[PDB]
């Protein structure tokens, strides 16, 4: 019993940071089989990232100027690239820990844990989600961009983000491993204003479950409601429509505990127009919406 | 800028984790050099864990009744001893994975990394602290027993926990890996209440900094209190006393921001008196306990 913000365990992850620097930025990349992943803007000074134009300042770069530390030891760059939004820098050594892995882009909404790292050194691992408005609410300092998200099925790390920048509101943005950012935002120091910030309605019934699983119960009404009455509520509360999609999905959770999706719906409303009134809910005063179905399933099955 | 509950990096550990297998009972080791830690009640039965005589017990068990699996590939146990509720199983080969770690017992309200394991295997990582009463709040199904807390300074794991059981009420105890046991807790099968969960002062006070060093300020308030006066409003609401020894560990972070400690105290006796009026901090709409002051030094400043 117990539920937690729980990450994946992240030594497969550690064993893929290294250090990139370039002339005197420092940031972290990704070392997959014999190419290290970083973001590109590890080639700007101060002035490039006013209006940088990436191809113009990769003209004045070579493979030796890419400095590549895995622990204390120096990698060899045999060829740079960029895509998109990050550099592919071969090196001449496979990554001896490359676990199985794939490159996903991730949905708003679906969940992914952090590696924090500074000079290709983890710090700590976090659970995130990525918002609506396709930033993430991290914890990230100066250093650690490349730091990367992902999910772990089994043994196969499933890479979804890395770490490019801060918003002047301190919410962060990034790319998928193929170097696109999430959401509109660029590689850029200029004024970028991130969207509404709603909530991830079908994240919060599955933690709604995850509760009922765990014996917090008091928010469970008398009442049901219908997908498009919720939805009128949902909108008025800035929390994303609900869809027979996410009803689907949520299945199992209505399974396992026999409260009906439209049911917990319908607690949903009420805790929406009532407020919690001073209660909590697995140790929350909030509504939590960064656990997917799939994750309260996963927490509340024990899957390693 | 933000921040999170963050875990430490679990690599270190999740090298260490082993399955031990007594019979039909299945749960999780940590081998360290050419131990293995577990919980003593891998020996018991059903009917055992009543009135268990782990001693008794024990004189039925040898060597090759303990089946210990590192991966898929089966250790040999050449020895085995009880101390205090754990098991320490010799086995024939040197954990090659094993991290410099120390065994410490911490105090409540000392935050450190769970890695839940199910037979060996990590499913996940999420950071907890000692409750007062000796609890912990985890994440732990059937078969997460043996899954350790830890701290890391540097390349150094400190095992402070290891898990042992759930309460009726479902909140957690368990050993420091001398198998002593935190609180009055006992490994049987009987009642065992938990005292007062009281809220961890010097970290509240510790995440209200976090707070301000993030630009969460709605709460600074223009008064000041004293330990004394704090201290009443503080047992009021059932938070831990504060002693100038935690005074002193708020020096950093007091420095940091330019807020005396005992104005930051004003401020969190005034969210204790009027409540948060429906506003959050740091992403809560609760005092936040589980964070220390050197965690919040150290999310805050970037140490790997
Ligand atoms: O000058 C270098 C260090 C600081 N970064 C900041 C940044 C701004 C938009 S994306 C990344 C840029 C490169
Ligand atoms: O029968 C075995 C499996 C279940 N555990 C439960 C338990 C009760 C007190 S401590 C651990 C005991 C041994």
């Amino acid at each position: 019993s117990g539920f937690r913000k729980m990450a994946f365990p992240s030594g497969k992850v550690e064993g893929c940071m290294v250090q990139v620097t370039c002339g005197t930025t420092t940031l972290n990349g990704l070392w997959l089989d014999d190419v290290v992943y970083c973001p590109r803007h590890v080639i700007c000074t101060s002035e490039d990232m006013l209006n940088p134009n990436y191809e113009d300042l990769l003209i004045r770069k070579s493979n030796h100027n890419f400095l590549v530390q895995a622990g204390n030891v120096q990698l060899r760059v045999i060829g740079h690239s960029m895509q998109n939004c990050v550099l592919k820098l071969k090196v001449d050594t496979a990554n001896p820990k490359t676990p199985k892995y794939k490159f996903v882009r991730i949905q708003p909404g679906q969940t992914f844990s952090v590696l924090a790292c500074y000079n290709g050194s983890p710090s700590g691992v976090y659970q995130c989600a990525m918002r609506p408005n396709f930033t993430i609410k991290g914890s990230f300092l100066n250093g650690s961009c490349g730091s990367v998200g992902f999910n772990i099925d089994y043994d196969c790390v499933s890479f979804c983000y890395m770490h490019h920048m801060e918003l002047p509101t301190g919410v962060h943005a990034g790319t998928d491993l193929e170097g696109n950012f999430y959401g509109p935002f660029v590689d850029r120091q200029t004024a970028q204003a991130a969207g509404t910030d709603t909530t991830i309605t079908v994240n919060v019934l599955a933690w709604l479950y995850a509760a009922v699983i765990n014996g917090d119960r008091w928010f469970l009404n008398r009442f049901t409601t219908t997908l498009n009455d919720f939805n009128l509520v949902a909108m008025k509360y800035n929390y994303e429509p609900l869809t027979q999609d996410h009803v689907d999905i949520l299945g199992p959770l209505s399974a396992q505990t026999g409260i009906a999706v439209l049911d917990m719906c319908a607690s949903l409303k009420e805790l929406l127009q009532n407020g919690m009134n001073g209660r909590t809910i697995l140790g929350s005063a909030l509504l939590e919406d960064e656990f997917t179905p799939f994750d309260v399933v996963r927490q509340c099955s024990g899957v390693t």
